[PDB]
């Protein structure tokens, strides 16, 4: 009992509040906006200021979390490298933002040694993630040095929550995976922003719902149905097995898919301990067939014994046929919520058109400002004469864009481009040059106005990129809706 | 500060609830109906599973802790490991709950390496903690994994809190550790049960009080008034130690009884720094004279010194005459609270009390069964020629039990065990077998009616079980309660 | 989820309060009345029982942690060691109050390996911190283990603050590092205690502000006074750097002084991948010309570039000129609070008038005690021959006492006195010196009355012992106060 400090009523409230808004965004459940961590986001966006894309080949992951450390980030190194390796896996995620160079792990469970070890770099999807960033896109804030900059919420070109899911630590709220194959996804975006009311039977219609990095079988529509609508629920997750029965008689039930984080090897010393626990009995043996490659085990059922019966019994004990929760809650408007399908997919919507907006809105910053020096210019080109008078009258450089700009009712920029302006560029074989291509920025202009100002172009960008990305990621299911 | 989640009222109240009822419940003081923190609970609830009783040799504690994070409990391998080395050692721990196997530790501090190292199982104390454990004693719960089932709290057949104690963490909350000799508590429990208002000075007639795991000496027994009267209060803890005179003149502390959870040689090494610290002098040397064997030591005082002087000082200086409070904090109801010593016992004889009815309607449940069983196959023997008659009448099992069932008002336990009736059993000398049966049966469950109606057997059952373990294993005080 | 705990309203305030203040106090920001950390406190008071001062050599520092565990401060062992290397680092504190023997680290960033491998001791401050600490002067309270006693606050005789600084973990509420020049502190204290309402800006005219321990820049005096106005402010610390060109043409600049708590190693690293990012150009190289001894480094730019456009560029990126915060918060009357330059030294000068105080009156007591037994003996001496008479008419030394004290209105003290006094001082060479003795020790009790009767004298013995640490110690400011 040392310190001894007693007046401490909103000051500990004060301090509660910091210390647990700390804790949820932190180290615990990620955003609607992006989906992704604030380490996972500090991640991807010191891999893009360092380049790290796939036109290079792997870099040293230590010195990326060294210089997220030195950036970003200051907190446990392995932590970091935990959320690194966690990312580059195909098998604990679903589709790698990062892709990795060395050992990482295994659906047995395994880890790699050291940040030190093992290399990486950006896959295909985070340049997506990444593209239109330097661009007005998301606000920037200063972050613990005062001398970076960190984007806010990262922004996305495809909504990372239904394709990456959030794992969620409780301190009284904790988050759940639905996953969801990316092509049924966008086309479940387009519907919602083509009609404003869809039944959420109609986005079952569309979205099967857990489209899971392993595959497995998911038993139960009703948990689905009750998830997608309010988001809490459960569903039944049932391995992909299958009864083979021999000639000579003693079947076999072959399994190839385990299902979302489930191990392979503690389910098989399972087995084999429920085989020693002798509760129930007809399995003969266990043949684990592979290293590394291909995920097909067969487990041998005697003979005289049907291995339905089996089947069923391994699915009431061991973790082959398991329950599922659903609670897709994530921070909308700086605050966790639990949040509906609709709502996400709302959310998102909202989300793309402010960065379409934001985008637009800065490429006509830059082609209204390339068009104003462009048009400084132009009326340099106009009355040339009385420029070059008043040129050959001048004695110092800002009395001769003073004057410049009282004559002929200029800017400091276009000042500036007149008298840097080459007098090689006054002819008219440079005129036309400089007259089309205004003509062309004044159309760009034309452009992104009539972009700003009919929000029905606005999704039909969307939509484009949205289907470009899938084009050029979009698998099916490695999962089976079962019934 | 890079979480912003501003709306966080009553979100921050449940999970601040909900991280402080986990420290609480999880890592700090344990339960009033069976003293067991919930680690202990799931270490001999899973031994108890792994079956590791004293038939079989000791096991690699490794695969027990393993065992542990696969069922029950997912949190530090050396924390659990941590309390199977505290509850298998008898100097820390009264009644060693686990026997161990291998090095632990000594009384000077010291630790095992790790889970994988030595072994252990269950002692003969945690056979009596879960006998009658799968019988509807305690209802379980789903745990972390919805496949394993847990027991809420341990149905214990001797009150374990008084025998080992409560150690606390305070987040503003602490308990302390009142142990207690055996048969004085069981005695003191058949006091309480017998008589509803005993004066707790009437129990302390019963019971002295610290009964510790090495032996001491108690100074003061008004702080042991204080506190099995209020809950709070603190008692002195004087070792066992003697002056004696040699003949030459150079005297003699014989010091064997270090106070509990006291090191040794940290006061040895704090006895020999008070020489050389020089604030009071007369002490020649401290003899260790004991590598494992035998805690009996020998520290020399000098000729012309009076070592009841120096007997006193080391007293007032160092840990060898210490305070020692009580502060008998626990879990009631789902509420931590500073509880009396007439309220542990009464609540303890009132969880026994639900331990017997529980059990009793248990058996009474399962011995109807069979009698209804048995009393459907009577009804076979009374009228054989009619089931006869209709077996032969018969063209499908499903259509034989129904008719069985509309003629007869049987049930489908009762045409299932006609109709899979043995035609052996179709005699005189098996009818004799089965109605004597019957009637053994039907007198128990007029046993178990019995012991359901009257609360003065409940008890007499108590006795009977409590006497048992009384006789199994009191050992008496190695304290010695002085003035 | 475990425990399921729930009647938890008032506990879960009062264990929340509980665990809030025990990190506030502990683990967190130090006081006003001697800028110490609790860790702090406990070392400086530890290595004091010890004794372990300059005039012995330097002792191992796993000895003084293991006695500061088993006395004062339960927790981490390298965690007390990280105050002791702190402590004991001319960069990373200005004034050493632990002098060191052995590697501790860098300023390049380096750590020792544990407390086992170098030697320590208390330096010329910490004796002064700690002079006059066992005569009243603070309070102890009694620790965890109940036999030890700590000092709730180090009586200071400098307030180090100012001095030192306090680093803060914000749980809600964090605090930052004013370090001053004693010299000038000392002179504030002086002006604050003569006149009671000094402005803020006539103590700028003292307090120059920010001496660190390296020496730097400091830019902005309006965000310093500010800070010693309300507490919170920033100033800007731009390194001691300057432009050197070279008869040949490539310029030069040397970079002398590194701002507070900022690494070499990682600014030269951003400086090279500055170059490296290519953001801008003009870095030929970097010379690290010192191993350990001096520091002065070079950094050339090439020929035909200014270097001051090169140097503002490195003092916008790199960490060479960077924000510092204030935020003066600590505890005062057991609250922490934000307070002002002048609240800080108000409280001060009210601390040691509590100090002088309380040592005059433990030395009035110290003198008056002798003082009354040197009168007793007087007594003795005024009738000899009556106090003769009555131990020749005694039986028992009780009945001499309590005759003489009936009969001369003595004391126990008084009687014990005459009782053992020695017979060969009944002489008149004797009683001249117990008289003149007497007399002198009254005058001292004159004294330290006149000192307790006037508030004017303590401040003046206030002054006095400050200028007397002003010699002792007093350098001037590494850090130049630029524009």
């Amino acid at each position: 009992k040392n310190l001894v400090n007693v007046n401490l009523t909103k000051e500990m409230k004060a301090s509660f509040i910091d210390y647990a808004m700390s804790v949820i965004v932190a180290r615990a459940l990620p955003d609607v906006r992006d989906g992704l961590k604030p380490v996972h986001r500090r991640i991807l966006y010191g891999m893009n200021e360092l380049g790290v894309t796939p036109d290079k080949p792997h870099k040293k992951s230590a010195r990326i979390t060294g210089d997220v450390m030195g950036k970003y980030h200051p907190h446990g190194d392995s932590s970091i490298y935990e959320a690194m390796v966690r990312m580059a896996q195909w098998w604990s995620y679903r589709y790698m933002l990062v892709d990795g160079h060395g050992n990482f792990g295994s659906m047995d469970g395994d880890s790699a040694a050291a940040q030190r070890y093992t290399e990486a770099r950006m896959s295909k999807i985070a340049l997506e993630m990444l593209r239109d960033i330097n661009k007005n896109t998301v606000d920037f804030v200063d972050n613990y040095d005062a001398n970076e900059r960190e984007p806010l919420v990262l922004p996305a070109r495809f909504p990372n929550l239904l394709v990456n899911g959030a794992t969620g630590i409780a301190v009284g709220m904790a988050t759940n995976i639905p996953p969801h194959n990316l092509g049924e996804t966008i086309d479940a975006v387009k519907l919602v922003m083509d009609n404003p009311e869809v039944t959420t039977k109609d986005l079952m219609e569309v979205l099967p719902g857990p489209d899971f990095p392993t595959g497995a079988l998911v038993m139960g529509k009703s948990g689905i149905h009750k998830a997608y609508e309010t988001g809490k629920g459960s569903i039944v997750l049932r391995s992909r097995t299958e009864i083979e029965t021999t000639k000579t008689g003693r079947e076999r039930i072959v399994v190839t898919e385990f299902p979302y984080m489930v191990n392979k090897t503690k389910v098989h010393e399972h087995i084999v301990r429920l085989v020693q626990e002798k509760r129930i009995e007809g399995i003969t043996a266990v043949r684990d067939e592979s290293n590394r490659e291909g995920v097909r085990f067969v487990i041998e059922v005697k003979r005289d014994a049907s291995a339905n019966v089996i089947l069923n019994n391994l699915f009431k004990m061991t973790q082959m046929q398991t329950n599922f929760g659903f609670n897709m809650l994530a921070i909308q408007n700086g605050i966790p919520k639990i949040l509906s399908l609709r709502q996400i997919l709302d959310a998102y919507i909202e989300h793309q058109k402010e960065v379409v907006v934001r985008r637009t809105r800065f490429d006509k910053e830059k082609a209204e400002a390339r068009a104003h020096i462009l048009e400084g210019l132009l009326i340099a080109l106009d009355h040339i004469d009385e420029v070059i008078r008043i040129i050959r009258a001048s004695e110092t450089d800002a009395e001769a864009q003073a004057e410049l700009m009282s004559k002929f009712k200029l800017s400091e920029r276009q000042s500036q481009a007149i008298l840097d302006m080459r007098l090689r560029r006054l002819t008219g074989l440079e005129r036309d040059k400089i007259q089309s291509e205004y003509d062309d920025l004044l159309a760009l202009i034309a452009d992104l106005a009539d972009i700003l100002a009919k929000p029905e172009r606005v999704s039909q960008i969307i939509k484009d990129e949205l289907d470009e990305v899938k084009r050029k990621f979009s698998d099916k299911r490695r999962t089976e809706l079962m019934v």
